[PDB]
DNA sequence: GAATCATAAC
């Protein structure tokens, strides 16, 4: 198949989208995450393109800074009343191009997180805080990742907020319940 | 049987 059509592609299409956009301005834009890991999932774009992580750099710093402020302004204008727990964040290993940070409440309740990879791509240290990696550019002028990030994702699951382990996705997803 | 593992997608 087209490079251009290529599924990795796929978020360069959507954030041109006026459909799922929520938010724009002169740097960034946020999209609706098209399968969403909770009851809110957001993706936060720079409208420059960076392939990912790898290619950042201290020129970016106030980009990345920017992205953040941007993130906690659509929780603000979009779920703030509701007091929700949210988390901002960058998967180690991404599997789309183009830099986008995770806007994700803690709730986890979606029918879209199926399996075990995609609990511990957000429940493990694969889940880098935007604010460290904001520090570590700032610091070292570059993200790097240790190794073994996709051994992580095979872990047991445990709960996020009691630390209890659950045999299952099925299980688990009853078990969160109890958190809402 | 249900759920996960491990692969494949030309
Ligand atoms: N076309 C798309 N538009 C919007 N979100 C997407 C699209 N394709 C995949 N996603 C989401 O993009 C994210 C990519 O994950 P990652 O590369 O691991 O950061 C996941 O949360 C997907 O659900
Ligand atoms: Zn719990």
């Amino acid at each position: 198949g087209s490079h251009m059509g290529h599924w990795s592609q796929g978020l360069k299409i959507s954030m041109q989208d006026p459909k799922m956009q929520v938010y724009k301005d002169e740097q960034v834009v946020v999209i609706k995450d098209k399968y969403p890991k909770a009851r809110y999932h957001w993706l936060v774009l720079p409208w420059t393109s960076i392939s990912s992580l790898k290619a950042v750099a201290r020129e970016h710093l106030e980009l990345l800074k920017h992205m953040h402020t941007v993130g906690e302004k659509v929780i603000v204008d979009f779920a703030g009343s509701n007091k929700l727990r949210f988390r901002l964040g960058y998967h180690a290993i991404p599997s789309m191009s183009h830099v986008h940070l995770h806007v994700i409440s803690q709730d986890f309740d979606s029918p879209c997180l199926k399996n075990k990879k995609h609990w511990n791509s957000f429940n493990t240290e694969y889940f880098l805080e935007s604010q460290a990696v904001i520090e570590m550019v700032q610091e070292a002028g570059r993200v790097t990742v240790r190794d073994g990030m996709p051994e992580l994702l095979k872990l047991p699951l445990r709960c996020h907020e009691c630390q209890q382990l659950l045999p299952s996705i099925p299980q688990l997803k009853e078990h969160l319940r109890k958190h809402w």
